[PDB]
């Protein structure tokens, strides 16, 4: 819902913020502290949340643009170089009541929360790895609150958090089919 005096862009995606740093990101706490510490280095619309893979540091050169791919055209600016960096995504996802689980491929770590509760967590650095996470329930059909953080401490980078509604038999990428920046229905 609206919570201030600023109209918010309605689009079929999550609100994305990118933050870079020249300090080391070791874990979720480090990245959240970076987000806390300053304004985003860039904003974007996260409409197709399947990013990377690439090499030679996400925070260098045009690597962020390459990583974000189809979403990069919504960047507010081209950040300068940093050694480390990551993204913070927030908004809504349409889910019917039922049981779900994430399966996430990433380098480095990440955390996804739904309706305030963590549902997929890797609290450390790692080369590319895919985790099938534990199932969670959605009690009421509709737009659920969702946020994500992901970061790269350096080197390679990838982030693809897929979701299953059928007990792990099939998984889908979160994209414009079901994402909403504000919780209103997007017609874009
Ligand atoms: O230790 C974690 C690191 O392992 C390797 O260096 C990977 O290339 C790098 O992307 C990852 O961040
Ligand atoms: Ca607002
Ligand atoms: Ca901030
Ligand atoms: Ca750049
Ligand atoms: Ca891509
Ligand atoms: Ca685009
Ligand atoms: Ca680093
Ligand atoms: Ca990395
Ligand atoms: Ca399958």
């Amino acid at each position: 819902a609206q919570d201030d005096s600023t109209p918010d862009s309605l689009f079929a995606g999550l609100v994305g913020e990118y933050y870079g740093t020249n300090s080391q990101l070791n874990n979720i706490s480090d990245f959240r502290a970076l987000v806390d510490s300053k304004e985003a280095d860039a904003t974007f619309e996260a409409a197709n949340i399947s990013y990377g893979r690439g090499s030679s540091d996400v925070a260098k050169g045009t690597h962020l643009q390459e990583f974000l791919g189809s979403d990069a055209s919504t960047l507010s600016t081209d950040p300068g170089d940093n050694t480390d960096g990551g993204i913070y995504l927030q908004g809504y996802v349409y889910l019917e009541a039922g049981t779900y689980n994430f399966k996430v491929t990433a380098d480095d770590g990440y955390e996804i929360t739904i309706n305030g509760n963590p549902v997929a967590t890797v609290d450390n650095n790692q080369s590319v790895y895919t985790v099938t996470h534990a199932s969670f329930t959605i009690s009421e059909s509709g737009y659920q609150a969702i946020d994500m953080i992901w970061w790269d401490q350096g080197g390679d980078y990838v982030f693809q958090p897929t979701l299953s509604a059928d007990g792990g038999s099939t998984y889908f990428v979160l994209d414009s089919a079901i994402l909403s920046s504000t919780g209103e229905t997007p017609y874009t």
